[PDB]
């Protein structure tokens, strides 16, 4: 459950409405990790199996520890991949809306890779939800190009990832129940706004 290649092996002859990338932290399994399958098991409760696809940024994004300490918390390889994947869901299923998220190195992945995309793009994705972001105090809370209003970032008091640091505390490994509730009930909620 946590490799997820929905979007991948998906077609444009049957596109789901929806369209969720998204990137995991360092070192963690598969492309969900422990966050993305809690998060991608709701939204299908949502919007239905055949609703919503799935989609974890593999490939190219290693999650590779080193890798947080590069100048936007990631590399290069790893924002390419998640801007083809982006690209992607535009040529496949141009009606799709689209959702993003990440944990750590990944919360900085998403970030990084929205900031990128193409304007057109970017203005389908609905939300973006973000946890422990490595980057929340660079970029003072926001994703640089994106409406606050599409984003919600989990940032636990305590979590020093959140401040500008790269240790990593307890409050960091916490976030198993905001991807349960919170997370995709918000990213829900855009969808069915932006869709009706």
């Amino acid at each position: 459950r946590t490799t997820r290649d929905d979007l991948i092996n998906g077609n444009s002859a049957s596109c789901a409405d929806v369209i969720f990338i998204y990137a995991r932290g360092s070192t963690e399994t598969g492309n969900l990790g422990t966050l993305g399958p809690s998060i991608a098991s709701n939204l299908e409760s949502a919007f239905g199996k055949d609703g919503v696809w799935i989609q974890g940024v593999g490939g190219a994004y290693r999650a590779t520890l080193g890798d947080n300490a590069l100048p936007r918390g990631t590399s290069s390889a790893a924002i390419r991949e998640m801007l083809g994947l982006f690209q992607q869901a535009n040529t496949k299923c141009p009606d799709a809306t689209l959702i993003a998220g990440g944990y750590s190195q990944g919360a900085a992945l998403a970030a990084a890779s929205i900031e990128d995309l193409d304007s057109a793009i970017r203005d389908k994705i609905a939300g973006t939800v973000l946890f422990g972001y490595t980057k929340n105090l660079q970029n003072r809370g926001r994703i640089p190009n994106y409406p606050a209003d599409r984003t919600k970032v989990f940032c636990k008091t305590g979590d020093l990832v959140c401040t500008g640091s790269l240790i990593v505390a307890a409050p960091h490994l916490a976030y198993g129940p905001d991807a349960r509730g919170p997370a995709p009930e918000f990213l829900i909620e855009k969808v069915r706004a932006v869709r009706g």
